[PDB]
């Protein structure tokens, strides 16, 4: 059976819906669902089914000439009041899509012709070509599949226009896609992809030892990094570590006691030994963090201080704080309460638990008592949106995502930063800063925006920056090199000549 192929994802794909979150995975939902817009390693864009577009003089006006030849899959047709029912569909559920600028943009959306797009937005909004290439949530599926008349409530059937086609899935053991045939764009080499769904990482890794998986392809979390670097030595396996694409840190919470104080968080910062916690439990794989963002990212590069391993500033720090050791115990006290600290995390996840046993062996050092809370994933985005949380596992998304998108969905009431944030005096400045960083197009003002919430964020101690993280991958010698998607969620399946 060539010419398809076996792989595996620690959870089903999900209903792909196009306009949803958790659990649609994203890089299936970008198999299946295709943008007005692509998006390119350079930054820029490319036609992909809008073929041209133009703009009003004052830049709040678009209009995307729509391919002709474009259709889903399903055969319905793809035309502008196709796009405009999904915009629409949308933007019945704006604020669920607010974490995005865009969403707060677009003033409405009107099908001129069968081929013409016209997208009005609230200002000349210069991130919106790039946002429109975003895996989720711009992306068509056929209007023959709402529901009433909306896709925030759910789907039918996840019918895009992209090159594969979810044929089958069946909780939790497996998703199969089939190459879309009737497809405008090229002919992807491979016919058939099959996700063995397979939770645990060193199963992942027995299954890729067995032969019957072809292709693994994920971040640190794929397999464990010792087996990784094992697989690594064998030269009947291929194997990719790709430069790092994110950030992986915690967040600490500004508005509940005691990380509320810059001095506890400082200390904290100070009282981790990162190098030792990077060689050990992620295996020297990959590198140490000092700041949200690396210097690598657009606009980050500022010098900031790095706070290095000094458990005598830390618990010098917290001394000068009020935090003292009372005769005969191990943890520090103010006012009688203990400096207790409650981390938390998915409690299934081997990684996040070994990081939080260092990370609790650490602070013990300094007098800080961290309690481990591992819990299910969904209990942990609840946390995230609720504020409930003294410290918790947290990272960035990965290019183009990072740092705009990223530092935009700071602002939005819920998630995991707004929160971490709300106790800082500081808060609504650095809300208004990121405001003005996505609506000025002069790059003197950007470059100095960036500079200015960056070190806020920075100087704060809001996070404890921990390691900056690589896709990784592992395949049989027949598949060849294994490309990268510019977007760091995607996987490119169609790149892949088997
Ligand atoms: O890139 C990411 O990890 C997250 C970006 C966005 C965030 C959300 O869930 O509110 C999404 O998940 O598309
Ligand atoms: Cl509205
Ligand atoms: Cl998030
Ligand atoms: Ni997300």
């Amino acid at each position: 059976a060539p010419d398809e192929i076996t792989t595996a994802w620690p959870v089903n794909v999900g209903p792909l819906n196009p306009h949803l979150y958790t659990p649609n995975q994203m890089f299936a939902q970008s198999m299946v669902y295709e943008p007005l817009v692509k998006y390119q390693a350079d930054g820029s864009v490319i036609p992909w089914l809008a073929k041209s577009w133009t703009h009003s003089e004052d830049g709040k006006t678009w209009t995307f000439t729509l391919r002709d030849d474009v259709k889903f899959s399903n055969g319905e047709p793809f035309d502008a009041e196709a796009a405009a029912e999904n915009f629409r569909a949308v933007l019945d559920n704006r604020q669920r899509h607010a974490w995005l600028e865009l969403a707060n943009q677009i003033v409405d959306v009107k099908a001129l012709s069968k081929t013409e797009l016209q997208i009005t937005l609230k200002s000349a909004y210069y991130p919106f070509l790039q946002e429109l290439a975003l895996p989720r949530p711009f992306r068509f599926i056929a209007p023959s599949q709402f529901k009433n008349h909306e896709t925030m409530n759910g789907i039918k059937a996840p019918i895009g226009t992209g090159p594969w086609i979810l044929q089958e899935s069946k909780l939790n053991q497996y998703d199969v896609f089939v190459r879309n045939e009737n497809y405008w764009g090229e002919k992807p080499a491979i016919k058939k992809i099959t996700f063995n769904v397979i939770p645990d990482p060193t199963t992942r890794a027995v299954a890729f030892e067995t032969g019957d998986i072809d292709l693994l392809y994920g971040n640190e979390g794929l397999l464990p990094l010792d087996t990784f670097a094992r697989f690594s030595q064998n030269p009947a396996y291929h194997t990719q570590l790709s430069q790092p694409i994110e950030t992986v840190m915690l967040a600490l919470n500004t508005a509940k006691a005691p990380t509320n104080e810059l001095a506890v968080r400082e200390a904290l910062n100070y009282a981790v030994n990162k190098k030792s916690l990077i060689d050990n439990a992620l295996y020297g794989t990959q590198q140490v963090a000092d700041t949200l963002f690396a210097p690598s990212v657009p606009y980050a590069n500022l010098g900031l201080k790095p706070s290095q391993y000094d458990p005598q500033k830390a618990k010098a720090l917290l001394e000068k704080a009020g935090w003292t050791l009372p005769a005969g115990k191990d943890i520090r006290e103010k006012n009688g309460q203990p400096l207790r600290i409650e981390l938390s995390f998915i409690g299934t996840d081997a990684l996040s638990k070994s990081m939080a046993e260092i990370i609790q062996a650490d602070m013990r050092q300094i007098g800080a008592d961290v309690s481990l809370i591992g819990e299910e994933e969904s209990s942990i985005y609840a946390r995230q949106r609720d504020g409930r949380f003294g410290m918790i596992f947290h990272r960035t998304w990965g290019a183009p995502y990072d740092p705009h998108a990223f530092l935009s969905s700071m602002r939005v009431p819920s998630h995991a930063d707004f929160q971490a944030q709300q106790g800082l005096a500081d808060k609504p400045l650095i809300d208004k800063e990121i405001g003005e960083v996505l609506a000025t197009h002069d790059e003197t003002q950007r470059q100095a925006l960036y500079r200015d919430i960056l070190t806020r964020l920075h100087d704060e101690a809001v996070y404890l920056p921990i390691s900056y993280i690589s896709m990784m991958v592992v395949s049989k010698p027949e598949l060849g090199n294994i490309p990268y998607a510019p977007i760091a969620t995607e996987i490119p399946f169609e790149q892949i000549k088997p």
